[PDB]
Formats: C-alpha cells, sequence, structure tokens
C-alpha cells in the first residue's frame, strides 16, 4: 500500500534500494531494477551519487514499454548531491538527472544529506536550498520534495523558514531496530512528515564507512527468534517492524530470490510482544561511523 504525504501526494510503503558499490557493474542495476517491479515494488530509490540513474530509468522505462506498469503506477526517487547545495545549481542538478533516467519528472527529489560540501565541506544555508526545491515543485521537475540525513533541528530549521511554501514531504535517515530513531519519529509524525528507513536490513557493511566490528543486525538473535516464531526471515522482520510504526522502508537488494522475499512482508504481521522486543534492540548504533564525515559542522549525529 502506499501513505498520503502531505501535498496529497502517494508513496509506496515499500520502496527498493538501488545503490550497489562501484565493483559491482553498472548494468546489474538494470536487470535488478526489472526483477524489483516484476516481484512488486513500486517505489524506487536512486540519486546522483549512485551513478547509475540511467539504468534504473531504462529499467523504469522498459517495465512501461513493455505494459507492466504505467509511469503513474511507479514512485521514483533521485536526490541532489551535497556538492550542489548552492541554491542556483539544484534545478540544473535536478534537469540532469531527469535526462540520465530520460523522465519527465521525480515523484520525489530529496536534499541527500545536510553535510554541504565544495562545489573539504561548505557553508551553505540550507533555507535557500529548500527555496530552490520549491520552485523545483513549482516548475512540476519533481511532485514531491523532501530531505535526507536531516535531524530534529536541521528539520525545524526548514519548518522554521520564514515564508515556508511547502514542508518536505519526508526525512529519510539511517533507521533499523539498532538505530530506531524513535524520537525523531515522533517528532516527524507531530509534523505530517514521513521517516523513510535506509540501511533497514543493516547496511551493505561499506568496508569505507563501516566498522566491520559493528554487529550484523541480521545475524541478531531476536530477529532471528521472531522469524522462527512466525517462519519467515530475519529480513522480513525488520521490514515488518517499519511498517508497523509508521515507516515508509526501503530494502536493497541485487539477489533474484531475496528481491522477491521482501515483497512478503505485506504477507504477515508482528504482535505488541514481538514489537517490544524489537524495539528493545535500541543500541544508539549507525553503520555509517567514519572521520570522513563525522567532524562536519552538520554531522546530523552531533545531536
Ligand atoms: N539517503 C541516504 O543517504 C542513503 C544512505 C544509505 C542507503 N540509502 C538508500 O537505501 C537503500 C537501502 O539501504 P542499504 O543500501 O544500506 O542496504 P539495506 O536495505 O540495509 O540492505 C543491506 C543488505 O541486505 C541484503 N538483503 C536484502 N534482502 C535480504 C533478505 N531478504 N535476506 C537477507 N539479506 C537481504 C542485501 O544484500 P543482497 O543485495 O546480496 O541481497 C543488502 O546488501 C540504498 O540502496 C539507497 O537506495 C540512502
Ligand atoms: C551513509 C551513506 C550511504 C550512502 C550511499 C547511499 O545513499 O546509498 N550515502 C550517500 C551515505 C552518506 O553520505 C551519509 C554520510 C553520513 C551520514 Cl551521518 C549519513 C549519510
Amino acid at each position: 500500500q502506499c501513505v498520503k504525504l502531505n501535498d496529497g501526494h502517494f508513496m509506496p510503503v515499500l520502496g527498493f534500494g538501488t545503490y550497489a558499490p562501484p565493483e559491482v557493474p553498472r548494468s546489474k542495476a538494470l536487470e535488478v531494477t526489472k526483477l524489483a517491479i516484476e516481484a512488486g515494488f513500486r517505489h524506487i530509490d536512486s540519486a546522483h551519487l549512485y551513478n547509475n540513474e540511467e539504468q534504473v530509468g531504462l529499467a523504469i522505462r522498459s517495465k512501461i514499454a513493455d505494459g507492466s506498469v504505467k509511469r503513474e503506477d511507479i514512485f521514483y526517487t533521485s536526490k541532489l548531491w551535497s556538492t550542489f547545495h548552492r541554491p542556483e545549481l539544484v534545478r540544473p542538478a535536478l534537469e540532469n538527472s531527469l535526462k540520465k533516467a530520460q523522465l519527465d519528472y521525480v515523484d520525489l527529489y530529496l536534499i541527500h544529506s545536510p553535510m554541504s560540501l565544495k562545489p573539504i565541506f561548505d557553508i551553505v544555508d540550507l533555507c535557500t536550498t529548500w527555496e530552490a526545491m520549491e520552485k523545483c515543485k513549482d516548475a512540476g521537475l519533481a511532485k514531491s520534495i523532501g530531505v535526507s540525513n536531516f535531524n530534529r533541528r536541521q528539520l525545524e530549521m526548514i519548518l522554521n523558514k520564514p515564508g515556508l511554501k511547502y514542508k518536505p514531504v519526508c526525512n529519510q535517515v539511517e533507521c533499523h531496530p539498532y538505530f530506531n530513531r524513535s524520537k525523531l519519529l515522533d517528532f516527524c509524525k507531530s509534523k505530517d512528515i514521513v521517516l523513510v528507513a535506509y540501511s533497514a536490513l543493516g547496511s551493505q557493511r561499506d568496508k569505507r564507512w563501516v566498522d566491520p566490528n559493528s554487529p550484523v543486525l541480521l545475524e541478531d538473535p531476536v530477529l532471528c527468534a521472531l522469524a522462527k516464531k512466525h517462519k519467515r526471515t530475519p529480513a522480513l522482520i525488520a521490514l515488518r517492524y517499519q511498517l508497523q510504526r509508521g515507516v515508509v522502508v526501503l530494502a536493497k537488494s541485487y539477489n533474484e530470490q531475496r528481491i522477491r522475499q521482501n515483497v512478503q512482508v505485506f504477507e504477515f504481521q508482528l504482535t505488541a510482544e514481538d514489537m517490544k522486543a524489537i524495539d528493545g534492540l535500541d543500541r544508539n548504533l549507525h553503520y555509517f561511523n567514519s572521520d570522513s564525515f563525522a567532524s562536519h559542522p552538520n554531522y546530523p549525529y552531533s545531536d
């Protein structure tokens, strides 16, 4: 199903994650995006950064051309990268993403992160970046606009901007049973802003920014117990948890069997006791943890 966003558009509650590290051929994105749409995914998450918008857009166009879906059936997200925060760079970055994907509009365009980089850190008033995003919604380049990796103070900055025209529809953030963001989630619900969870299955544990000593979420013994109780899988428990707390959840997989498994999240539900057990795993663990950004002036986990 879908959640109604605060601008009246609708976002499917399960999303497909398209990021894969540079060792995976670019052409894999094309193949797995078509498999995702075949399995039932209708929300597809990409970004300028992922260097795959050509392949992702071609997958969506291929599934439109063969009659599987209409354009208005797909919710496609792209993201403005942090070297493009200066307001004059926002609409060109979005137009470039549209040309790569060969689409007329995105369903969602996000500020990918608040940590501005030189167009080496940069200092940019993100209120002015937001005004440029608003202009892209008014032009019809993006049906909806949102933010990603913002903390509550950063979100309030936008919500409190003089002459704000559109609130963010969402804040896409790292969110899973080790780092469940309840307080931020509550703040988002109080403003009718959707929290969208990434690394909901514990991240890809990329060696460039994730500590290999960190616990592997899908080997968690409480998730394994719940998967055995429901005869499902640790991944499906982790996804289902987000749906039941009102969080829209992404899931990346480049494996045909796991892509088809992940749509089963709609097939079962967890009890209040199961959900309390998963809530008991919260331990302030974000898998992103690198000197590369941890001392950025707008690092969101500084709090
Ligand atoms: N806004 C941002 O800054 C940001 C940051 C990070 C991620 N994201 C978005 O969120 C998406 C997902 O987050 P993520 O990349 O961190 O990965 P994720 O969804 O947490 O997935 C982690 C690993 O789970 C595996 N997996 C998937 N389904 C499974 C299943 N049913 N059973 C066992 N393992 C399974 C996948 O491996 P296999 O491929 O081998 O199946 C994947 O590499 C990204 O692709 C991107 O679209 C956004
Ligand atoms: C973690 C991560 C994973 C990816 C790839 C993706 O979007 O799939 N991105 C771009 C990041 C960030 O830039 C990021 C850096 C620091 C912080 Cl605090 C939050 C996000």
